[PDB]
C-alpha cells in the first residue's frame, strides 16, 4: 500500500497546491514561487542573501530559485546586484505583490477550508518536513 | 502573515520528505520519485506525472533514465520490479520513521490529501 507514504501524499498534495495557487494568481503575473521569493524579499528588506539560504527559505532549489530570480529581475520585479547577492523590490514588485496578494488571500482560505484547524494541520505538516530533515 | 502560507508549508514539508527518502532508499540505488514511479506502473504521460506528483518534463526524463538503466520498457522488466521489491522494506523503515512524529498519521495524511485534493477541486 504505496498511498498513504509520506512523501508521496505530500509531493502530491504540494504540486496540486502549486497548480491551484498559480491559478489564482494568474492576474497579477506571478508563479507561487515567484509570489513566495517576493513576498520574503518584502519581509526581510534590500539584503544580502544568498541563493541557497533564499532557496531554502521558500523551500525550493537553488537552480530553480536562481532562474526564477532571473526571470523576476528580467521583468523588472525584483533587483539584483553584488552584496552573497543584494536583492531588491522594485515599485512594480510590490505592486504585483501587492495585487496578488488578495489573489493568494482566496486561495488561501477555500483551500484551508477543507481541514477542521489549519494552523494545527500547518504545524503538523511543518513538524512533519522537520521530522524529515532531521532524519 | 505569508508564514501559514499551505503551498509553502507543504512544499517545504514535501521537499524535506523526499530528501528523508532519498536518504533511506539509497541501498537500492533509487531515487523517491524512480520510486514512485516504479510504485505506480506496478499498480498517458501527463496523466503518469499528476499521479506520482511529478511535472512532465521531470517524468519523462527519469523514465529516460529509467528505462535506459533497464527498470522499464510502459511495463516493469525482471529489474524494474526487483529494484521496487528492494527498495519496499526501505520505504517502510522510513515511513515508520518519519510518522512517528505525529499523532495519527492517517487522520494528518488524510488533512494533507484533503489539502492537495482541496486545491485540485479549483
Amino acid at each position: 500500500a504505496f498511498d498513504e507514504c509520506a512523501c508521496y501524499t505530500t509531493r502530491r498534495a504540494a504540486r496540486q497546491l502549486g497548480q491551484a495557487y498559480d491559478r489564482a494568481l494568474r492576474p497579477s503575473g506571478l508563479t507561487n514561487t515567484q509570489f513566495s521569493t517576493l513576498a520574503v524579499i518584502s519581509l526581510s528588506e534590500g539584503i544580502d542573501l544568498t541563493m541557497s539560504e533564499l532557496a531554502a527559505r521558500i523551500g525550493v532549489e537553488r537552480t530553480t530559485l536562481t532562474r526564477n530570480l532571473e526571470v523576476m529581475r528580467r521583468d523588472g520585479l525584483v533587483r539584483v546586484m553584488a552584496g552573497c547577492k543584494r536583492i531588491e523590490l522594485t515599485a512594480k514588485g510590490r505592486a504585483a505583490l501587492q495585487k496578488a496578494v488578495p489573489l493568494w488571500r482566496g486561495v488561501q482560505a477555500e483551500v484551508t477550508a477543507s481541514v477542521g484547524d489549519w494552523p494545527r494541520v500547518r504545524r503538523d505538516i511543518a513538524n512533519l518536513g522537520q521530522a524529515a530533515e532531521a532524519c
